[PDB]
């Protein structure tokens, strides 16, 4: 029932409610900033390899606030 996870709309960081379609969580690493949105459990994992067969270690968890590391 709703994930709350960060997305970020520039530079912004913001607890936003998703549907139960985006059960997951996006966060991708930059060298720079850092990627965060609310992400369907399979879409986010098919999004993770895309992104981390560049080279942008990435990480779909469930949890409110998951998209996070170096926090």
């Amino acid at each position: 029932m709703a994930l709350k996870c960060f997305t970020r709309n520039g530079d912004d960081r913001t607890v936003t409610t998703c549907a139960e379609e985006q059960t997951r969580c996006l966060f991708v690493q930059l060298p720079y900033s850092e990627i965060q949105e609310c992400k369907t459990v399979q879409q986010c994992a098919e999004v993770l390899e895309e992104v981390t067969a560049i080279g942008y270690p990435a990480k779909c968890c469930c949890e409110d606030l998951c998209n996070r590391s170096e926090q």
